[PDB]
């Protein structure tokens, strides 16, 4: 039983075994749309969910099934469901759970396209959402209504890597009859296990650390079998249609083999870079859970096995400085994703949020000098030199 | 301009050209999650939709863009949007268009998972749906309400390959202020062009004939640029997350190269097989638009350039006969998809709809002896011999 | 037994079946390097070739095995062996068969890199080669020696699509104790079957028509089991190492599904274009086996079921005209391969053979005005218009 | 310049950059056979090697070029050449260098299929080979002849992980006018750099650690540009045809991103497991360069940055014990490859070499109790427990 081995052993083996018919060690790429039955009877036995086996890849596929099983084991969940994207993991989940008249309490400090879905799309389906500062569990409690079905959080959260106390929030949600859904993208199961802290459902964008190689868009949902069966057979099948391609599942299986050693190196690197930035007189602030001045440092130590691979920081001199800095890096690459093997950097005030009113960005935690860094697998000395050179230039 | 060449030339070339940097003839597989910017300024220029280029594959990708452009040309539409599945093409479309309080008029004779989405999921978002017999355009008119945003049809329709008069229905929908959405999966653009008949939006499951090779789940939406931009930047980005993987897009580009020659052969084969079945004294009925006894035969001749690759038929002796028949084929393969290079066969009363009450199936057009056949690229004589042998055995 | 069905049925089905463990219809992509054994005993049973099954993909793989079996059926050969390239199919074959002191009789009119291998590499291994005009079977006989192990031919042959009488040459080779190896790349098994005419071994570059989609480099060898086992376990395993990747095998399996309908359309198109060129007063010569003035026309009719998709022709005005013409096409693409879905064109005197002495090219059949055309799946009217426009411009 | 960064930075970045036309961060998969030219002139400019760019994937491809460049940087070589297999890397190399009448001095302790090529195939091309114990550099010197073109070694070598002193052997080979070719498969460039020690040419099977994921068969050659150009344009193009598919190159690029962190973990694990085995009273011998009793331990410390991921050991009780042991593991997988993320185990006397005469195996270093272990990325405690359990059972 794969649930019995060590976590690195599970990373490598859980959900997978040699192909029964051939012995192939790699999980085969079942790049098929349909599946053949031996008889009328076998076709019937599968459709009524009266007998196990495959029918059609939108419903289930052996390659994707391996990925779902592996991630269920890694998050200590019953079952997994792969999706087309991180967005689809979130929306499949919430659209399965909620209907007209229901309510959601959401953290404000969440991924931007998640916020758009919650702010604009949900209310158009009759589903109301209240946003709160989830670093303050009391605001979550105060926002709960009789109609609240879900509490939704991300931790750590952009853009300043603030935290949410999963265990505390889970207790509050459950006392009030709601489910807790946690987006665990930033951490991966190697660094944080929300189900073990009382969350009901975990979602990821596997696009970030789980795949890790910057070449797959995808999501995963993990939770109880009863829920996952609804997310599969109603949410995905009927509502979003957000299935993962078998090739993408295979790539993610391949990427996740190195999850443990990648996370160790990302976090070792990031701690070094965060300490460098904290010592730098041109840098006003450094946001990183591994720094002891982080305002929720102790919580982070309890909840996270490592402080993560992402750092935010503020450069002296505001917008122009941030722009000059990101324009002066030679090694770090300018891009908006994270969790890849390459170090990526972005300056949201000049890049993504450049048309947004400067005062709105500030309300949103986005100061003019804020830079976000996804630390890769390069030598940290080279990343530090590159940052040092660019900071010197920018200031 | 690719919109100027013949249709076979467009099938091969539209949306594609040699790679500019290398000359590679095959469209490269851009199996990437993110895209790098040259500067802060270039990153900003893309996000505000102020300058063209790529950002992130959930938003857009060069491989997928080629597929979208090709299918837009083939359907004579402005723009295309690829999706994770045929379901996602439909739901992305309808969830973009509709909100709480809106209404849809839908054909009853539609794909089963579409019917589930319309029957069960839409009403839970406050979106009501009226089902009608779309072979009777008057029932569509009578079901229209002030709140009706969309009329939704499939033609030909399962299970008896009845038709819908696209042009007539489009006129009725537009007079009453609604959009017409047509699922053109069964035909492909090679055989039917709903936009040219007044439809506003076409959707496909590319899983069937467009890909054609039984190895891709995917969808596509084609329509006006203004609509497609909303389906991309709200529907997909925010709501369903149903993006297509670049690999799947490349496979579908590859599959669609042979669309014209495949459709010609599927339809040539199917006409021969349909005539054989019509002459067979053990077969009570044959449903095929190429047979002159089809009740909408003339409409079909006007609307469709070929009668298609799908045949339904009823075998003497009801359920037991249908089961014995599908259990007695040696060449045809028992499976529930269609539009693959292999001939596929299914007996819905014993396979898919075996737990459904026999009288409900009958209301739904599914008689106990009904067999559905997706005609492949084999020698038709071999398919005929296989059917002949199995029919003889079954009766 | 797949060897019993019609040829189109075999194209679709031979060598393939639904996956036994899952029912997946598409052959799974077994993208693996190794294979696991259940026990020491099972590992031993495979290595001594004492029991069937897989060990390691360089030796054999289930995806590649399907391709090998399919092509063996299509060529009416016992066994198949896939390779990294068409070159590797040829060299694996000849390096398996021949050793220091042996001799080969080869056609002169062969693929250029084949000629280089025969002219320069073989003699450096002590293997001598005599080149002859294989359109004259007597020259083959006259060149035979006691040490001659192989007679090697291509038909049709570049650059003027001359033919070789397979049956006649086979008889001559066998009387003198030699094997006949035929490169059947230009025809595919759909159009010519050298084994049925007495050849011992057929090779292809699957890069051309068998794959057909311009996205795979690969080869195949077909022949008797005893030979193929030597080509696999010595030639490939030890000598060239030229194994095919499972992904490439899967792509070629996918491409070959449409071989019959592609060849029909390539040849229908090519006959139309060849007739157009023959009627054009700016074109001095047209080389195409489907034209009745071809000097071996009747032989072609006996030996080939279709005249093929390749045309060569000579434009009035020599080198400058040929260059102006290829520079003036808008639809045809300038490239050196053939057998793709797109129409490709090349002018060897200005492109490939531009540094070669003009008189050497002439000895080699390459006149200054010679253009080679690989006819694709576009509308022939569009290809004709494009050629017409470019010829008018060039002259 | 990528040759200036740290080695981990080079692992991630060398040979790669964002796509120029699109910014895609992942190297695109250029899964193409041919490449289009803009004009006759551009086609000519490429063929004569008079201008840079692509022509045809057997000759060169942008995806494969990235892999070749990366591995050249990592081995501190001028140029790289990817191949279909490790075998093809070796044979392409040696068949390029050598012709009838030439001689090779080879280590005896080399990969088995290499030994077959050298023992049986080379002499049939007039190329003689002398095998020597390359742990004794004097035997290499004594075997040199006026005709010796190459000295060929592997280090560490199977089956007992003996070493060869690269620097010493290079000096001996060069004094006598020969090239030194080193198979660096077992180490990877992360652990050993033969070019930096005076080797002329390095080869790998990328099937093992460079790819690392058990899903690619492939090779690479690294050396001087003048040599590599001959290996490409004669060896590969003409002789072996052993090109690598672009997909396989992309997979290997992806796999090699984690080379540094994988090697660190493989070797950390292997040292722990080797120490465990050395302390075990049922284990008579343990072969591992990281153990101080290894007979060439100091050499290993100078030549290798880590002691590697492979261990051989001898179990008490000979053949029956070895068989019982490999039949009793539950976590380790029975297979013949190495360098994958999963721990693999084999007992050559019962598996591979079971039909070989027991006394021949002994001459070859293969004792009846010898087990070979490729240590994966699992928790070492789990691998140790699995070995402990199986050893206890076997004895
Ligand atoms: C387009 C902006 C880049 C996206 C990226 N975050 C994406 C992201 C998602 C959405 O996942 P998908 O992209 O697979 O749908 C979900 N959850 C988190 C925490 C995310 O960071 C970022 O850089 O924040
Ligand atoms: C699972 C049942 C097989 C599905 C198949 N019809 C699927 C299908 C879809 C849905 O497309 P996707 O599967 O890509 O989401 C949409 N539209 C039509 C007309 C369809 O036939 C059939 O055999 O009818
Ligand atoms: C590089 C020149 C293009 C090659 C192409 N002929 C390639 C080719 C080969 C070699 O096959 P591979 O390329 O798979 O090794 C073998 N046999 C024939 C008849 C060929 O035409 C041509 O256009 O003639
Ligand atoms: C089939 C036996 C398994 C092969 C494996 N060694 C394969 C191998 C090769 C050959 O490489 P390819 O397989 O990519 O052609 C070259 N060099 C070394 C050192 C090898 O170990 C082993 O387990 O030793």
């Amino acid at each position: 039983d794969c649930r019995t081995y060590g976590f690195n052993t599970q990373i490598v083996h859980a959900g997978q075994q040699p192909d029964p018919s051939t012995g192939a060690l790699s999980t085969p790429i079942f790049q098929t749309s349909t599946f053949v039955f031996d008889s009328a009877e076998q076709g019937a036995a599968r459709f009524a969910l009266e007998e196990s086996g495959y029918i059609y890849t939108r419903l289930g596929n052996p390659t994707t099934d391996a990925l779902e099983k592996k991630l269920a084991v890694l998050e200590r969940g019953e079952a997994g469901l792969a999706t087309a994207s991180g967005i689809s993991a979130i929306t499949t989940t919430l659209l399965t759970l909620c209907q007209q008249g229901d309510h959601i309490v959401s953290a404000s400090a969440i991924y931007g396209h998640t916020h758009a879905f919650l702010s604009h799309s949900m209310p158009k389906f009759g589903i109301n959402v209240s946003f709160v500062d989830a670093a303050k569990p009391e605001e979550i409690r105060a926002a709960m209504r009789p109609e609240t079905k879900v509490v939704y959080i991300e931790t750590p959260a952009n853009p300043t890597l603030s935290l949410v106390d999963i265990e505390t929030v889970a207790g509050i949600a459950h006392q009030q009859g709601a489910l807790l859904v946690v987006d665990n993208t930033f951490m991966s199961p190697y660094c944080q296990q929300p189900l073990q802290l009382g969350a009901d459902i975990v979602v990821h964008s596997v696009t970030k650390y789980i795949n890790g190689h910057g070449d797959v868009i995808g999501g995963i949902i993990v939770g109880k079998q009863e829920f996952i069966d609804q997310a599969r057979f109603v949410g995905l099948k009927d509502i979003t249609g957000g299935c993962m391609s078998p090739f993408n599942a295979w790539l993610t299986l391949r990427g996740v083999k190195t999850l443990g050693i990648r996370m160790e190196r990302h976090c070792e690197n990031a701690l070094k870079i965060a300490r460098f930035l904290e010592g730098h007189p041109s840098i006003t602030r450094v946001y990183y859970p591994g720094l002891s001045s982080h305002p929720q440092y102790e919580l982070g130590q309890r909840q996270m096995s490592l402080p993560g691979g992402i750092i935010s920081f503020e450069i002296a001199g505001g917008l122009e400085a941030g722009r000059r800095m990101i324009n002066s890096v030679e090694l770090c690459l300018l891009a908006v994703s994270l969790g890849d093997t390459e170090t990526l950097i972005q300056h949201p005030a000049s890049m993504t949020h450049s048309p947004v009113a400067p005062e709105e960005r500030l309300k949103a935690g986005i100061t003019d000098g804020l830079i976000r860094l996804s630390v890769g697998l390069e030598d940290p000395e080279d990343i530090i030199n590159d940052l040092e050179h660019a900071i010197r230039k920018a200031t």
